[PDB]
């Protein structure tokens, strides 16, 4: 792709986002208290239950509750699962969306591509997006990072509740083996789930968000959220804090397989940055992962690069 090209797109898209949406809204910090001991030791536990999912018909949706209730937001305990089925299917995918998506539209040259290559495509709905916003949110992803911090962490956490359910669901539907692939942050997402559990062959990162504890500091779709923030007497270090547990560079010490992750990364990228992608491979290289793309895109213009599929097929196929 054009530098050029790739730069407005991902500008006029922040510009949007802001605008229409994240600037037009305020929330407030509520209880910043959290135990982080115990937080994933649930996770290999959990199963979902068959009898309590649905499937939904033009378009197929698999529909089942959310391990994790949020009894406040009603519309949110469920989670949405887009079958996309491919003809002599080899692999699913479980595929995750970034934030503030509200297009599922966006998605359809990748799944496409990849129904090509031989894979089905399950697209989860993420908390607090799409289906899953709750009737009082403006729009879709709002309550998922707002300065309500703890809302924010549990959102985060619920997620990689429901990788698992999804994954679970998907492995009675079949037997093919799953890669889990996230673009953005659910490629921060992802990795976070890829580090606690190894229930994939694969994880395959798509432009992932690289820094939890500094985003809403520094990104620039944020720049609301933190006001609020500082307005509230909440510092950095009390953010940094709350996401602690759920960033993935923060706790990549610990033991996983380094071998079957793949990374892409844009250099063009204008939400991330060159700055926090230059950490971000520094740092993923120091813990041991090996399959990291350049690309010549931005944030978004990559998922309708053709490469795309083809690299995610050749990593289903390599020597992991």
């Amino acid at each position: 792709m054009n530098e050029a090209s790739s730069k407005f797109v991902d500008n006029i898209a922040i510009e949007k986002l802001l605008n229409e949406k994240l600037l037009r809204v305020s929330h407030r910090p509520k209880n910043l208290f959290y135990d982080d001991e115990k937080v994933f030791d649930d996770l290999c536990k959990c199963e979902t239950d068959m009898s309590k999912v649905k499937l939904a018909e033009n378009l197929k949706r698999f529909e089942f509750p959310s391990f994790l209730k949020t009894e406040e937001y009603i519309e949110n305990n469920i989670v949405y699962l887009y079958y996309h089925p491919a003809k002599d299917p080899v692999c699913n995918i479980l595929l995750l969306h970034g934030l503030y998506d509200d297009n599922m539209l966006n998605y359809g040259f990748l799944t496409r591509m990849l129904n090509e290559l031989k894979f089905n495509v399950f697209l989860m709905e993420l908390p607090f997006h799409f289906n899953r916003k709750p009737a009082e949110s403006f729009f879709s992803g709002e309550y998922f990072i707002s300065a309500d911090l703890l809302r924010a962490r549990n959102a985060f956490i619920q997620s990689i509740y429901d990788i698992e359910a999804s994954r679970n669901l998907i492995g009675n539907i079949n037997t093919l083996p799953c890669l889990l692939v996230g673009f953005s942050m659910g490629g921060c997402i992802s990795f976070r789930y890829h580090m606690l559990r190894d229930s994939f062959k694969g994880t395959f990162l798509i432009n992932p968000v690289t820094d939890m504890l500094l985003l809403v500091w520094d990104n620039p779709l944020l720049v609301k959220v933190k006001k609020d923030l500082e307005d509230s007497g909440v510092g950095k270090e009390q953010v940094m804090d709350v996401f602690r547990i759920i960033d993935p560079c923060e706790n990549i010490n610990t033991r996983f397989n380094t071998d079957n992750i793949a990374v892409v990364y844009s250099i063009y990228d204008q939400i991330v940055g060159e700055e926090k992608n230059a950490i971000f491979v520094e740092k993923i290289k120091k813990a041991g992962l090996k399959k990291i793309l350049e690309y010549h895109a931005g944030h978004l213009n990559i998922l309708r690069v053709p490469k795309l599929s083809n690299d995610i097929y050749e990593f289903f196929m390599s020597c992991l």
